[PDB]
């Protein structure tokens, strides 16, 4: 009933093509990049309101389920930066 | 040692705030918007390919764990907008 | 004469840029499903707030003996998981 | 728990403002007309370059015969004033 | 002399846009973190080609006898997921 | 199964272009190195702004007591040949 017609032409009309591997990757990157800012601005607000944020922190809060999955993989990502932003900022010029 | 302040400055230097709710309530829906899109044109590539897409194909595909939750979430209004493109691309003018 | 065919020339390149038909149709359905989505996320926080907690077994129960409308079915599990990670950001923060 | 209550009542505040249903209808239902309008505008323009003339005669010739949808039916007369508004604007 | 002054005034305004000091730490640790996530997911795709599944329970077995190292147990669950999206996208399309 | 197997395949042909472990260990310290470069070329042209004119003298004197970190102390002379190139270069 040129259904399938019909479906190839929409298929031209649609924004954006069918999402490549590369694109998937890409698309994860940036999923991965904002759920690491947001960890790394919980954990500054951690230290800001006088809870130093060392290894063993990060322990207990792994230990009490306190974060999502995605969370608990990014958390040790974040420390790090964290300690490296950290020290960034106590160095003079 | 000076460790609330050096975190009270990191923060203002941080890119992009804390997210709001509306801002949480955004990012959700252009992840929904993004999924959806991808379901419609797979949809539309089964309809291409000379699988009619049907209220029958749809439950098919639901008993069939085929789809991920996400996926099972918006398949309904991926229905629901292949049929309108399907309709409005019948119409002469 | 030839003057309104050049007139009209004119005018169309002067015409706001418009989206494909296509295009609306998709932008039209995701704002739809936006506000739809928003108030159902309203619903179920009343609910939290009154001090019936949202759970998957209340979601499961309100669909069984049709509680909620088709309407509501379609996206009942997006607004759940939605409030989830609004209850889950609003306990950090 | 009284926690999970306050959180609610907290995000309640929070949430982004909702316009009332009704008042959602009125605004969706003008962008949808005003989408369809400025289609039909395009349309009669596309018309006029190609050398038909716009005039009340072929729009009542395109609303005699089933050549237009009923959407387009309800805004063909709008679509035409502004086509005229428009021809006359150009080349003052 | 003053000659001097305005010229690296002069400078300063025609040098190059420049990140921020923090910004550029988070770019350069987004970067190898993506690096080293792509670097796991390959691995874990060539198991799966050689006709190891990829599942969770081999991710905990990997990790238990230390058989992956430290910097790739930091990212092994990012990289299953994407692993499992990945599958699941090829299995579709 | 099978299907399984050839799908691993087909998507580590379709996976984005990786650079091999030394190459990209060599393109991530250009990276490094052209921005902290950067970042103290500015450095010393806001010393010559403020009226600290940029000499030999001076990239010895701040080396001699430890005012750079050794990061900086690594790049100090390669800013100093750029920044006298740009001094040189602006108002010819």
């Amino acid at each position: 009933k040129r259904n399938q017609e019909l479906a190839e032409q929409l298929l031209k009309e649609l924004p954006h093509e069918t999402t490549s591997i590369a694109n998937l990757v890409q698309r994860n990157n940036r999923d991965l990049d904002y759920n690491l800012e947001q960890l790394v601005r919980t954990l500054l607000q951690m230290e800001k309101e006088g809870t130093h944020v060392t290894e063993s922190l990060i322990n207990t809060l792994m230990e009490t389920d306190t974060l999502t999955p995605k969370e608990q993989a990014l958390i040790w990502p974040a420390y790090n930066l964290v300690r490296q932003m950290m020290h960034h900022a106590a160095l003079h010029h």
